[PDB]
C-alpha cells in the first residue's frame, strides 16, 4: 500500500486512515460530481441537502425497525435454501434473498422482481447489451405504477411525500427508490458468496462462526469487501492527504477494499481473525454511510446460518464457478458446490 498517486485523472487512496479521512470530510471531498459524469439519488448528494433526502426513508432502516422483519427473512431464506441443491447458489439464493427482502420492504411485487434485479444488474456493471434501453423503460414504468397502487411500504412512503420548502419531484421520487433497489438487489448477494468462500478456504472455522454468526459476517466484510472501492468523489477545494496536494475538482478514488487490510490498523490483517476490535470501512463511514447497513447485517446472518445448517461440508467446485470480473466489486458470478 502506498501514498495516493495521480494517474488516469484521479488520486487513488489505499490507506484506512486516509480513506476513512477522505470520507469523513464530505465538505471538502464532495461526494457529488458537481459537474457531470452520469449511483443516483442522495448518494451523489451533498452535506446539507444530502441529509434532507436521506431523512425520509432514514427511520425505516434503523436496527429496531429492520429487525421487525427478522422472521420474514428467515422465512424467505428457508424456502430458498430448501432445495437449491446442485444449483447455482448465487442466482438461486444470494440473489433471491435480498431481491425479496427489499422488494417487500419497498412495495415491489413477486412479479416485478425478475425485471428489477435484472435491471439493477445493468446499472452496477454486471451485464451490458443493447437490450438495456428497454429494461430501463420497461421498468421505470412498472415503478411509476407502484407509486399509484398503495400499501405503506417505502414506495408509498415516498409517493405522497416531500420535505422542506419544496415538494419532492416525481423523477426525484423514482431515483430515490432506484437508490434502494440498487442497494438491496445488489452488493448483499456478494457478502454471502464471500462468506462461503471463507469456508472453502478455511474449512474449520465453522463451529466458531455458528457460535458467532455476527462477528463472522462482520469479519467477512473486512476480509472480502463486497464493494472494492468508491470511485465517485471529487476535491471541492484544495486540500491534502498525507503529503499530497489535491486540486479542487480532482477526482478522489478511495479504495475501500485495501483499507480493510491496512496493517497499521488490523493486527495480522491478512488472516480471518474473528472479533477484531476495529471497524472496517466496508460500509464506508460518514453522512454517506450505508443506510442499508443494518439490513444486510441480518440477511447476511440469517443466511450464513440457513447455509451452514444445510450443508455437511463445503467445497467450491471451481471448474464451474467464476468470480465476477468487475474490479470494483468482489463476488461470485457463479458458485457451485461439491
Ligand atoms: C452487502 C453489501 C453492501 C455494501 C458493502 C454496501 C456498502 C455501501 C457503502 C460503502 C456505501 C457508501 C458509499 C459512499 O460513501 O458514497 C453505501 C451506501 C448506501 N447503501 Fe449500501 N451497501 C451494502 C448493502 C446495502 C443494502 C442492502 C441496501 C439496502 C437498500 C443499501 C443501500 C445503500 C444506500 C441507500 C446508501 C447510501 C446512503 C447515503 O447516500 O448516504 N446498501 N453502501
Ligand atoms: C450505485 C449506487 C448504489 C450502490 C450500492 C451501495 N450500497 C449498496 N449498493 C452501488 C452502485
Amino acid at each position: 500500500l502506498n501514498d495516493p498517486v495521480h494517474y488516469d485523472g484521479a488520486w487513488h487512496v489505499y490507506k484506512y486512515s486516509d480513506v476513512k479521512h477522505v470520507l469523513m470530510n464530505d465538505k471538502i471531498f464532495s461526494s457529488n460530481p458537481g459537474n457531470r459524469y452520469s449511483g443516483i439519488s442522495f448518494i451523489t448528494m451533498d452535506n446539507p441537502e444530502h441529509k434532507e433526502f436521506r431523512d425520509i426513508s432514514a427511520p425505516y432502516f434503523l436496527p429496531s425497525k429492520i429487525n421487525d422483519y427478522k422472521d420474514f427473512i428467515e422465512e424467505t431464506s428457508n424456502d430458498l435454501i430448501k432445495n437449491i441443491d446442485n444449483k447455482d447458489i448465487i442466482s438461486e439464493y444470494a440473489v433471491r434473498l435480498p431481491v425479496n427482502i427489499i422488494s417487500k420492504i419497498l412495495g415491489i411485487p413477486d412479479s416485478d422482481m425478475p425485471l428489477f434485479k435484472l435491471w439493477s444488474d445493468y446499472i452496477i456493471g454486471n451485464k451490458r447489451d443493447e437490450n438495456f434501453n428497454y429494461v430501463n423503460n420497461r421498468m421505470v414504468s412498472r415503478l411509476l405504477e407502484i407509486f399509484k397502487s398503495d400499501s405503506h411500504g417505502i414506495i408509498n412512503v415516498l409517493a405522497g411525500s416531500s420535505l422542506k420548502n419544496r415538494k419532492l419531484t416525481m423523477d426525484e421520487k423514482i431515483k430515490y427508490i432506484m437508490l434502494l433497489i440498487i442497494g438491496g438487489n445488489e452488493t448483499t448477494t456478494n457478502l454471502i458468496g464471500n462468506m462461503i468462500r471463507v469456508i472453502d478456504e478455511n474449512p474449520d472455522i465453522i463451529d466458531d462462526a455458528l457460535k458467532n454468526r455476527s462477528g463472522f459476517v462482520e469479519e467477512t466484510l473486512r476480509y472480502y469487501s463486497p464493494i472494492q472501492f468508491l470511485p465517485h468523489r471529487f476535491a471541492a477545494e484544495d486540500s491534502y492527504i498525507n503529503n499530497k496536494k489535491i486540486k479542487k475538482g480532482d477526482q478522489v478514488i478511495v479504495y475501500l477494499g485495501s483499507a480493510n487490510r491496512d496493517e497499521t490498523f488490523f493486527d495480522e490483517p491478512d488472516l480471518f481473525k474473528i472479533g477484531r476490535r476495529e471497524m472496517h470501512l466496508a460500509f464506508g463511514i460518514g453522512i454517506h454511510m450505508c443506510l442499508g447497513a443494518p439490513l444486510a447485517r441480518l440477511e447476511a446472518s440469517i443466511a450464513l446460518n440457513d447455509i451452514l445448517n444445510h450443508f455437511k461440508r463445503i467445497k467450491i467446485d471451481y471448474k464451474k464457478s467464476r468470480l465476477l470480473d468487475n474490479k470494483m466489486v468482489l463476488g461470485y458470478d457463479k458458485l457451485f458446490l461439491s
